[PDB]
């Protein structure tokens, strides 16, 4: 029976993961690690390494009690029963499978680690939201660990998480599913039935899926795949609308009727982003190449298509509204993380927006409520460069202040905040015309036209 | 108040719709008119020219009391209040969209009849389950119409139709969704206001959508679309279980679980089948080309290239697992229709497989428990010729009679009857060894292979 | 080379089908034995120069039929250092890899149009760290070579030579098997093996090893003709 939990990788998995198993269970003692020693140390304070509704209450009423955050990554190896693995697997920048396969040097690396330290027999666990062949890596290593020193029993399972960043505890506390799996043999049973027994502290047994480990990796892919694919889907559909006079919120409406189709995940935008779907889909499509299935790969490669052809045009819709210029135009950016709720910027759709309006020379003022402008400075000159971020960005904390003499309004982020803004004081301060451009759809449009905007929305005519 | 309602088309639309308005409305006279003269006698007789489950019962319930099938087009429409048209719009063979655009003739050619027959004023609504630019041209016909004779004041409405066959009758009984396109002004409100009203009598409020006529249509030809993604994404993913030891049914359960995904819609086959998916996919790609959408023209385009692949790839594997040879081998076929309990073969998977067999030179025997058999050989014949349907085609109306003697079963067609078979008297009668492939994943394959059978499926691994 | 690749795939040995075509004398046995790709300065400028000459010659089906020798052995090298890639999770950043050879045949230092100078550079462009060890290639020949595919400065970081083979495979992640000196045959692998990263693999370019005894010393072993399975 598992009491010591351990985690290698303290981010937007392991964090939260780590949190509601101390949460919910008061007789387990969870312990997280992480290289970097600096954001252990932010996990230990006040201000927590990233922003998660909830996740302060949490964490603040677990720790120091049942949950640790260390940077001691050999004790607490050695202590564990269960260790989970949920690091980084960044795409290959070189080589086979370059911008499309994951790297999985940081898997293997704690998995020797693991070998190294555990002195014992261990349950590993490998947790992420795209798992590709890791928890085969992690096997390969751990098995010539036992078969070198018998000592070591190891049984490796797949357990790939579903949280969505934003709404992390409320996923991680009442999950749609838990997936695990894990070899089929005595031994590979027993592991899955340990991880079970721990989820079923609170989690109905009804909602808990176990399987051979290669089946949970692929469903999981599979999953991340079908969801970035309705939103593609509705977003190409959205430019049928603006081309004949529909609107796309009421095709979705209607499409979402059909219970075979169901009503969520229909919401168009200027496109996704996060650190899952994309990585997830060419990771999908990689697979395919390799497995001599051209026929495979093309199909999902479209859903990335028409993705980047969403930002694309959204951007190019602006300039061209703008009479093609917007040279030394001061333009307001509302939004900056990739979805709501969330600090989290990685493949957020506003970093390759805002890219094109600074190649046209635009003067940006950014305003979002959670990421950090450390943060969101280095994501703008890792695709263009520190100068160019220097004379043409301008990091605001209130966007009353970003919008103060603008000639346009873009809308990235579906903040609740943008809603409830004061956009007729919005409209007396900024250059006229004003245009403002919505690329989440969370605006009243008519009531924008009548303070006075030339107003723009993603599956709405322009006219 | 609409109390005389007349449909133009006695097919598998206008039948069925008309027979549960006289069901569910006992104060509405409906008259379903044809051109066909002999399909009407078949409505008058005893054997319906369809199969529905649950039809017989209905129509036999009402054919002469409220519901009537009649080939006196011309006094059904000087009558009506109200008058449905559901119609062939078959696909262009030729010119432009040759392939892609439905042809409008028929639908053309009835306005105008309305318009000479009509007499005063009339509520005219386009149903369908591929609407496209249907409705445009007949208030184009009938706008002109009243124009020229005010006496007639028409107003044109677009109603799509949602049911699925072989679950028609408790589709129409408790729809998902109503959706009701009509002009946005007075006359406009009020004509929907009317139908609005018909549907009230059993269909709650809050399933009806009200919208424009366009919207209307938009909305149904991408609901559609969305529905077919599904099966093709399943599909794709079915060849990847295969290359890699996974099993579709396992993926696609834990994708289902997800309530943004829904768990519906996720059963992979040979591929999908009927009068409308592939017609609205094409539909919408030819849309969207004209829109100089061809980013959006492809990304739906390859909804229709994996379902020709998935035929293609199963074919191409049943030959290659009889060691590429299949003439003169005899071949049983279980199911022809393009899904269960239906007659209808329109589009059917079961048509292109038999023609690659048959170009093999494979004797088939096809088993189908509720396709008229003359239906099977004219599909077949017009795809490859009668000459060679004559050498190469029997038409069983017993599956033991299809399989006793044969090489090879291939399942097609998910009809409950294939699962209780008796499948030791099955492989006892065949030759040996047995192959037995599942297009459709009803059988149990474990059970198939403790029998004696080389079995293969979808989705599953050969070896 | 190319009938190596169908070995691979349907599971038979192409030692057993050299041995058994060789047999007929009318192909004779000799110069059948499969390899990363045939090196030297004058196979590949002789069939090139061949094509060439067919081309001015206006006999271009000529020229194509014999270009296909080149093209299997650039497809040759090419396969089997993808192969390495894959078999090692598609992960080779920062491993480090021994090199068992460099000239383009034993019994020589020649290392002119030497395959181990397209494989390794293919290693470096994955960022692997190589260790080289030939018995008798000059070191400089081997730095000058592979800077001139790559550059000098690639060279410093990620290759390192060493004169002694159990040097350049302690601490190795894999070797491979490039050049068939026979000094390669007689080495300890079971101390090679203890002395490497576990697990430990191996890539046979030669076909010189013992593929059954590598497999019982716990390597994950593999060679050009072989299933991997
Ligand atoms: O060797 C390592 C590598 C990485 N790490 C740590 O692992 C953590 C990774 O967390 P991140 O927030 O970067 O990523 P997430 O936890 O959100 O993972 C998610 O996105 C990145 C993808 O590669 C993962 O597959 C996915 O689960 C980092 O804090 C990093 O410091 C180690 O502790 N050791
Ligand atoms: O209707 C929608 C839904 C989502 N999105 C966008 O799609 C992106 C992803 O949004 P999600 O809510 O899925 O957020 P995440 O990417 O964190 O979660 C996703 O990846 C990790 C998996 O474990 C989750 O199950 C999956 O939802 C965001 O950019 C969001 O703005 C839309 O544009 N429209
Ligand atoms: O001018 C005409 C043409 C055709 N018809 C009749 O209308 C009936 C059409 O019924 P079908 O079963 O062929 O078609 P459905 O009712 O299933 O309609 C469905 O498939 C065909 C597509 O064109 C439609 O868009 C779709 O809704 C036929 O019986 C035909 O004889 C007329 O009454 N008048
Ligand atoms: O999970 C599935 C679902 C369906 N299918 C196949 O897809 C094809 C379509 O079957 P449907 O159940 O959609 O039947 P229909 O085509 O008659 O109905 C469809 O078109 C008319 C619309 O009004 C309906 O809403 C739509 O479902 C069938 O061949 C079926 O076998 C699958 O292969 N897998
Ligand atoms: O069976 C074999 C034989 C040779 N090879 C390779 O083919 C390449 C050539 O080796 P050789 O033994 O032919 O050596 P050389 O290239 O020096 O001699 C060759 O070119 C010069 C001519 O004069 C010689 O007659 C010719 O043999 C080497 O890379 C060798 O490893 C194989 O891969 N398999």
């Amino acid at each position: 029976k598992v009491s010591k939990v351990v985690c290698v990788g303290a981010g937007y998995v392991g964090g939260p993961t780590c949190a509601m198993i101390a949460h919910k269970c008061p007789h387990i003692t969870v312990t997280v690690v992480d290289m970097n020693t600096a954001k252990i140390a932010e996990w230990n304070s006040d201000k927590l390494p990233i922003y998660e509704p909830g996740l302060d209450e949490i964490v603040f009423a677990a720790r120091g009690r049942n949950l640790f955050f260390s940077s001691d990554i050999p004790k607490a190896i050695a202590e564990a029963d269960l260790i989970f693995i949920s690091v980084n697997t960044p795409t290959k920048m070189y080589g086979r499978g370059k911008g499309m396969a994951p790297d999985l040097k940081y898997v293997e690396s704690v998995s020797r680690t693991i070998a190294q330290y555990a002195g014992g027999p261990k349950i590993v666990v490998e947790k992420s939201t795209v798992p590709v062949k890791a928890a085969e890596s992690i096997g390969c290593i751990l098995r010539e660990a036992q078969k070198n020193n018998e000592n070591l029993k190891f049984q490796v399972l797949s357990n790939p998480e579903f949280l969505a960043e934003g709404t992390a505890m409320k996923d991680l506390a009442n999950p749609d599913r838990v997936l695990i799996g894990g070899e089929s043999s005595p031994e590979g049973l027993q592991a899955v039935a340990e991880l079970v027994r721990i989820y079923e502290n609170w989690v109905p047994r009804n909602r808990i899926i176990t399987t051979n480990t290669w089946s949970s990796e692929l469903s999981k892919l599979v999953a991340n795949a079908f969801l970035a694919q309705r939103i593609s889907s509705i977003n190409s559909i959205s430019a049928v609308c603006e081309a004949t006079g529909a609107e796309i919120s009421e095709v979705a409406h209607a499409v979402g009727y059909d219970t075979r189709i169901g009503s969520k995940f229909l919401q168009a935008s200027v496109g996704f982003g996060g650190s899952c779907f994309q990585k997830d889909v060419l990771s999908l499509v990689y697979l395919c190449e390799s497995l001599n299935l051209p026929q495979v790969a093309d199909y999902w490669q479209g859903v990335i298509n028409i993705n980047n052809w969403q930002r694309r045009r959204f951007a190019d819709k602006i300039i061209a509204e703008l009479f093609n210029t917007v040279t030394d135009k001061k333009i307001a950016i509302f939004g900056f993380a990739f979805k709501k709720n969330t600090g989290d910027t990685r493949e957020s759709s506003a970093i390759h927006v805002i890219k094109h309006l600074m190649e046209e020379h635009a003067k940006l003022s950014v305003y979002d409520p959670k990421v950090q402008k450390s943060q969101m400075l280095n994501d703008l000159a890792s695709v263009t460069s520190a100068q160019d971020v220097e004379r043409l960005i301008t990091v605001e904390s209130d966007p009353y202040a970003a919008a103060r003499g603008a000639h346009a309004i873009v809308v990235l982020t579906e903040w609740d905040e943008f809603v409830e803004l004061n956009y007729s004081q919005i409209h007396n301060d900024m250059q006229h015309p004003a245009a403002i451009f919505d690329g989440r759809l969370i605006l009243d449009q008519k009531a924008l036209r009548e303070i006075g905007f030339r107003t723009f929305a993603i599956g709405t005519s322009p006219d």
